[PDB]
C-alpha cells in the first residue's frame, strides 16, 4: 500500500498562502474543463453551501497555516470531520486536486490577482 502525499488535503494547495480566488482564478485558467465542472456542482448546492463553502474557505486563507494545520489534522482524524462534508463532499474538489493542478495552481496563485471576484460568478 505503501502512503503517498496526496492524501490528505493537498499539501502543495495547503501550505500555499493564496486566497481562494487567487487559486480559484488559476484553476480556471489552468483547467477551465475541470473548473466549469466545479462550477456546475458549485451552482448546483445552494446558495447557503455555496456561502458555507466560501466561509470555510475564507477561513482557510485567514488562518494560513494554522488552518493547514487544522484542516490536516481534522481530516487525518476525520474525513468527514469537516461539517460541510456533511451537507457537500465536493465543496472543495476544486481545491482537492492532487494532478499538476495542485503544482500548477501553488506556483501561479501567488502571481494572480486575489481580487478577482469573477471567479465567484464566470
Amino acid at each position: 500500500a505503501d502512503a503517498t502525499d496526496d492524501y490528505p488535503i493537498p499539501n502543495r494547495i495547503m501550505r500555499t498562502p493564496c486566497t481562494a480566488e487567487q487559486i480559484m482564478a488559476a484553476a480556471r485558467d489552468v483547467e477551465p474543463v475541470y473548473y466549469e465542472r466545479y462550477m456546475t456542482d458549485y451552482k448546483n448546492k445552494p446558495p447557503h453551501v455555496q456561502q458555507a463553502a466560501r466561509d470555510r474557505i475564507h477561513w482557510f486563507f485567514s488562518m494560513d497555516y494554522a488552518g493547514r494545520r487544522q484542516y490536516s489534522e481534522n481530516t487525518a482524524t476525520d474525513a468527514f470531520f469537516e461539517q460541510l462534508a456533511w451537507m457537500w463532499p465536493n465543496w472543495a474538489k476544486l481545491f482537492f486536486n492532487n494532478k499538476g493542478v495542485a503544482a500548477n495552481t501553488t506556483d501561479v496563485c501567488e502571481q494572480y490577482p486575489p481580487d478577482d471576484m469573477s471567479v465567484w460568478n464566470w
